[PDB]
């Protein structure tokens, strides 16, 4: 549990925001790319598992699924790469949700830049700060459990 | 001093790798980008502190330093921006000695991909995850020591 991450991908400006999602933390790293590939969702990961320790990530879709290059990076990093099948169907909401939160929090400083990146790390930073513990702290503290 | 964060820029294949140092575990994340400007250093500093606590930020050179552009975005993050001046002289080759490291990473890895980031990307994570404890270990455990 300390090492499961959840893969989200969702849609605004005619660009697409990849998501990792924390599965125990809610805690989140995101980025802007053009459109969701094999490479970029690939190089995503490759970013994520050198940041944190990274054991499972619960792929998107049956594309990142099946991709050779998400597959490599997935062997490259160490990670067992799984799908993302709602077997609780809970998971489907919960997601949901964080994407119109995010959306939202987007919508708030979306004024406050330029460019779709820079609005989306800004939401990234209210989200895993927000308060009662945040989400930035309860991955910290899941995760040194686990090591000691 | 959980919350230290030191800036480094070093130079590789006309382009240029920004590190962010997490002083007291050795942690680093870091990005290519094509010149150091104040905007791509703000950029970065954005996604730190989204990511880890950042408290106080030593400046990688004066020019980052007299930013506004810089100085705007360690505002936004809640960053104390400071110098990056070694009052202790040691910090010049602890620096130093990491860009050495990172550069002779980067060659073992260079012909597993075809872009300098990846190559990057993967210095990253072996930094990080060596072992006696890796990097990464020390970062969780300092922050979470701190936390409660
Ligand atoms: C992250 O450091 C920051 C520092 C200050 C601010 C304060 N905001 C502004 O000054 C502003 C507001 C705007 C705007 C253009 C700007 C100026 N830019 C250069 C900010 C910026 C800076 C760096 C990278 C960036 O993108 C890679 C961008 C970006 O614009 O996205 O257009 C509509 O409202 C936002 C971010
Ligand atoms: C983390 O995902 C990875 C998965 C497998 C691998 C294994 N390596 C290769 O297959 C390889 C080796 C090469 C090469 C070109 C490639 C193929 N590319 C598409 C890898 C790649 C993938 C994604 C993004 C990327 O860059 C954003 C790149 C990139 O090339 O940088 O040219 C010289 O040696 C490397 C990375
Ligand atoms: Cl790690």
């Amino acid at each position: 549990s300390p090492g499961i991450w959840q893969l989200d991908c969702t849609h605004l400006e005619g660009k697409v925001i990849l998501v990792a999602v924390h599965v125990a933390s809610g805690y989140i790293e995101a980025e802007v790319i053009p459109a969701e590939t094999g490479q970029e969702t690939a190089y995503f990961l490759l970013k994520l598992a050198g940041r944190w320790p990274v054991k499972t990530v619960h792929t998107d879709n049956g594309s990142n699924f099946t991709s050779t290059t998400v597959k490599a990076a997935c062997w490259w990093a160490g990670i067992k790469q799984e799908d993302g099948i709602p077997y609780n169907p809970q998971s489907q909401g919960v997601i949901e949700s964080m994407n119109k939160e995010l959306k939202k929090i987007i919508g708030q400083v979306r004024d406050q830049a330029e460019h779709l990146k820079t609005a989306v790390q800004m939401a990234v930073f209210i989200h895993n700060h927000k308060r009662g513990y945040s989400a930035g702290e309860r991955i910290v503290d899941i995760i040194a459990t686990d090591i000691q």
